[PDB]
């Protein structure tokens, strides 16, 4: 690797396979790799390195989670000396990220199980057109610690849209270690939604089509403004490293901006990535009570990353980056076009029309070029378009867009007239209930505002009522700034009262004496609607605040715990913060939870129009004055012609 | 005029001048036109004309507000017969929108005023480099009912950035009807902030510049996809009318969408515009207690609209519409490029990657072309970028962006160290305080969902606790929809608890029986921080709820009242709704309040990076299924070459 933070290469995937198979020969052992990823270097070594590469050496260390002969091992490898340096058995609750391989075996089980075959026949369904899927099942109080999953089955006849043609009414529990159906109950017969009008491939659709969209062509006469050197980006006044992890997906690191005025590169973000998802359904019945996915932890965001379709998921001028993931046997898989980088045009950067000076016409309007780093993660029926936008103004804008297919619950109801009771969802088509659920993302934000010693300030806006008749005004508002002293102070529920949430470096001030800082401008907040004692809410307890600030700790990385499938909520962000560390003028980290409550509607069927969300990380007294005061608009070059 | 709702043409302004001048000769009368606009045709006649243009005749009627020999007349002209049909004197509180002309004379007053010339010289300032501005003063309980304003002056020597070089500490009140300084107090001597680093014109700046931004060139092989016929726009599956008022600025009307599936054009929005603004400052001192602008009512949004800079305010492919405003004497003034329309590219419309079918690889990504209708209004130091975004998916997204210059208060303080009391703002530069304040906008949205008979439903999300052990889950959430019966029912504070807010046509159902509806997806809400009894708050009481729904009334149009300068808050949306009319299944209108609490930062100075805000009006069971299921991505055509 060019850089200590670079994603694992093919070659590295292979060395790891070899080294492990050397201690666990496959003829003598059952061996499966559930996670192979970088073991995080120590921050100071990375900080030292960056200033002196040619004279700083960091050994590449890999952390492997493998199930070997039914036991979860944690193995640390030092590829500098090609050797296992640690090998331990995980004895607490929870198992690793499922593998793709195991799920592909598991979904065939029902097709050969005799009782299922009877069930299908009883229903008159063609067995040759059934596709099944594995769903995690989490934990519900029981003492048993086994790798079970529920398998759901769907008809595929004339449509590839299988999630909208569920076979509902049957419980199927499979053990992934035995690879065996261990539980079965045909509970209910429900109609299977028709296949009519569920197709989304243009190749399978017929006229009419519309409305017509006018085409376009474009060109950057000087080519892109970013330079990618290995996994290092150079663009406008920014430099940052693009990373990739099979659990986390995209990882952004080392983001710094050059201050033209101070003539200095200044640190903003050491590292940021989504650390966990949580998609809880709201059907308490046997059909769905257990469906509350933890996508990064149970399925892997990196493993679920798809290949971007050029010109569609990214605009025609985008640059793409391929990564490598691994199979259950540790083989390197190439994921082409996993990440794209592109420049976005046409936004006003700032402007002013001055009409207030007699006999004078002054006007100024300038535009900006922004940088989008995009990746897409599809976990089953769910597509997640993940964007990191960088602006020359110093602003960072992480967003998320949702597309894909509703999880349908089949029913004999064809009209809202017939509903007698709470279906736990909406009728979006004859025989189809779009079940209510939430989508929660938790971002990990290791800000190092101009260095690592930082503090978290909450500035409240408060109304002041003038009592002494010393003004014609009866009231005004003002600000009050409190510094969070401990983790318990930095647990913020957004919406309680107006406040600005700022991360400052208390040790560095502007010429006028203001602390340098960056503020979080959040989207309208979503809050959890499950009770705090419900099992999934305990396991997903990191969603209990919109914002959390913690002392940095190299091992606190996964908000729902290192082992999430079948977890008991014993290792979440909620639990770590009970230590209540000091967070004043230290290396600190911010966590922001973004969420959406989803009430399905007919327009979401059979595939869903993008729904988007976004927050902004805005420089707040970081710069002496407007940082783009001296930035010129891109020029306008006229079209060449035919 | 091609259409009943078109803006007034040049010729119409002239006929109005002539007609008023025949009854009030300017040889004998002091005549000033404060407002000349369209008197709203009746909806029924407009709806009927729509279906039989060629067989329906609507007379152009004009509403004039004129100050004549100091009395305010409300004149209604019928241009069909060319005559005044009504002429009444307004005897209540409040006055018309100020005119440009009167402000230009008021600002010269301090320069000939002995007490002021002395103030200037005591401060050592050069009187030939002073510029002044008129600020409205509202009303604070007093009995007087006069047209007074405060005057504030600024140094302009080496910079055109006058708002950041205030001469602070002097009260100056002028009466606009007598045109003279009626009150004066030199209360305080404060340093005038330096001119160094305040300039924003590239023509006045010097190196260095950066970072460099790479150019672009672009092209639409088949030209734009919108057809603008008069003020009528045809684009993709949309049809709508672009209007313009000297008070309201842009008006969107008659927005219908073609439903390819139903083979029918369906009505969404009869009319929408911003009805009023409210920019309250938070300095209770004499210097500032009265500055709480009502920009549309006091200054005129159309009268403050600037000419758009091509390729800067609008991208190179944009089309421009010119309008006409009027001077104080009624003369038509041409406003070039007051409005631009352009297509936006590169967004994903919807997508799915299917990895769940064994041995099958399915993936679909389609992109959307969106329509942006933009106009910019600058009221003083403020710039407001106002966009109406339409999508083929049926979503409308109105957005507002802010840029322009901070209102500075001068101070002798150069460092935060020196601060010893609340300065009611933040030190953003030596000697310069950016005062706290808010920005509130109130949209008028006359939704006619597939027609006029509509209801308003509030769907709240309820947590349900399982007690009876009938499930492994301890809880889930569900929905409870209530129809608002009366206006008191439709006053909404967003943030108290989750709910979807939808406007439906309870008379038209989808095939599965859902009521067609559009829902409002709001930005994070700001709430008022002034007491409800404070004067500006009473006058601006329409910001007391984030959402209001009212029975349609052709005369309820301006949320802060017909007359806003010096108003006493007796004719605002808050008062009208005291009628508490019924809103179940009738012609209703929604009012949506959008706000920002501005805590200034040094990056806002000397000019401010755009700060944007947005909301979405999303189809909700309006369509049978995803309305863009059969829409194709635009063709990517390759660049020809140099
Ligand atoms: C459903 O199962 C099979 C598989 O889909 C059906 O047959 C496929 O078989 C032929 C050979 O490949 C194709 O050319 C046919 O077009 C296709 N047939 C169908 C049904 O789609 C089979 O006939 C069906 N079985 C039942 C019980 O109807
Ligand atoms: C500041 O006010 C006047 C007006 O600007 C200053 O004089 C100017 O006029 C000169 C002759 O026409 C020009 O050559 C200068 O460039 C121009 N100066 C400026 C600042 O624009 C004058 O110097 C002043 N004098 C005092 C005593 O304050
Ligand atoms: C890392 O381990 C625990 C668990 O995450 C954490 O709370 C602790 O403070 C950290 N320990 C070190 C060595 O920093
Ligand atoms: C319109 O005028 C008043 C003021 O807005 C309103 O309250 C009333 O009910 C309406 N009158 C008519 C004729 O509908
Ligand atoms: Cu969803
Ligand atoms: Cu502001
Ligand atoms: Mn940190
Ligand atoms: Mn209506």
């Amino acid at each position: 690797v060019q850089h200590p933070l670079d994603p694992l290469t093919k070659e590295e995937f292979l060395a790891v396979q070899t080294i492990v198979q050397n201690k666990y020969p496959i003829s003598n052992n059952r061996l499966a790799f559930h996670y192979i990823g970088l073991d995080d270097p120590e921050k100071d070594h990375v900080l030292r390195y960056e200033t002196h590469p040619t004279l700083v050496s960091i050994p590449r260390k890999i952390f492997v989670v493998a199930i070997i002969n039914s036991q979860t091992h944690e193995i640390l490898i030092n590829l500098r000396i090609r050797s296992i340096v640690s090998d331990n058995i995980h004895n607490g609750y929870g198992f690793p990220i499922l593998s793709v391989d195991e799920q592909s075996l598991a979904i065939k089980l029902p097709l050969k199980y005799p009782p299922f075959i009877d069930s299908v026949k009883k229903r008159g369904l063609n067995l040759s057109e059934i596709v099944c899927s594995s769903f995690t099942m989490g934990w519900f109080g029981e003492e048993k610690n086994v790798r079970t999953v529920r398998l759901d089955c769907f008809m595929k006849e004339s449509t590839v849209n299988i999630y909208v043609r569920p076979i509902t009414g049957i419980t199927i529990v499979a053990d992934l270690d035995l690879m065996k159906i261990v539980e079965y109950h045909d509970r209910d017969i429900e109609a299977v939604p028709t296949a009519e009008n569920t197709e989304y491939q243009v190749s399978k659709q017929s006229p009419p089509f519309g409305p017509k969209q006018h085409s376009l062509t474009s060109h950057q006469p000087q080519g892109p403004g970013f330079q990618i050197n290995g996994h290092s980006v150079s663009w406008a006044n920014w430099k940052f490293h693009i990373g990739f992890d099979v659990r986390a997906g995209i990882v952004i690191s080392l983001a710094s901006i050059y201050d033209l005025e101070k003539h200095k590169s200044r640190r903003v973000l050491y590292k940021g990535y989504i650390s966990e998802l949580f998609v809880p359904y709201q059907d308490p019945t046997e059909e769905f009570y257990f469906k509350t996915f933890f996508d990064s932890g149970e399925f892997g965001f990196g493993l679920s990353t798809v290949s971007l379709i050029p010109n569609r998921d990214c605009p025609p001028h985008a640059q793409f980056i391929d990564t490598y993931v691994h199979s259950a046997n540790g083989t390197p898989i190439l994921l082409k076009n996993a990440i794209c980088v592109f420049e976005q045009y046409g936004n006003i950067m700032w402007r002013h029309t001055e009409n207030g000076i007699p006999n004078e016409s002054i006007e100024e309007s300038r535009t900006e070029v922004n940088l989008i780093v995009r990746t897409i993660v599809t976990v089953g029926n769910y597509d997640n378009v993940i964007d990191w936008e960088f602006k020359a103004s110093g602003s960072i804008k992480p967003s998320i867009a949702l597309s894909g297919i509703l999880e349908i619950k089949g029913t004999n109801i064809k009209h809202k007239d017939e509903i007698k009771e709470d279906l736990h969802g909406k009728l979006v088509s004859a025989n189809s209930i779009g079940i209510y659920h939430d989508h929660f993302y938790i971002y990990y934000l290791d800000f190092d505002i101009d260095g690592t010693h930082n503090s978290f300030e909450k500035t409240s806006l408060k109304t002041v009522r003038i009592k002494d008749g010393s003004s014609k005004r009866k009231s005004y508002w003002t600000t009050e700034t409190q510094t969070a002293k401990t983790e318990s102070d930095a647990k913020i529920t957004i919406g309680l009262a107006p406040a600005e949430l700022v991360v400052v470096n208390p040790n560095i001030k502007t010429a006028v004496g203001n602390e340098v800082g960056y503020r979080l401008i959040p989207a309208i907040p979503a809050h959890p609607l499950l009770t705090e004692d419900d099992y999934p809410q305990i396991r997903g307890a990191f969603t209990n605040y919109n914002v959390w600030v913690t002392a940095y700790n190299r091992t606190e990385k996964w908000a729902g715990g290192l082992y999430v499938d079948h977890s008991r909520g014993d290792d979440t962000l909620a639990v770590w913060t009970k230590q209540n560390r000091e967070i004043v003028n230290k290396d600190i980290v911010m966590w922001h939870v973004v969420g959406i409550h989803h009430v399905p509607a007919q327009e979401d069927f059979p595939i869903m129009p993008l729904l988007s969300t976004s927050f902004e990380l805005r420089p707040t007294n970081f710069f002496e004055r407007n940082p783009v005061l001296k930035t010129l608009s891109p020029r306008d070059v006229a079209w060449p012609g035919c």
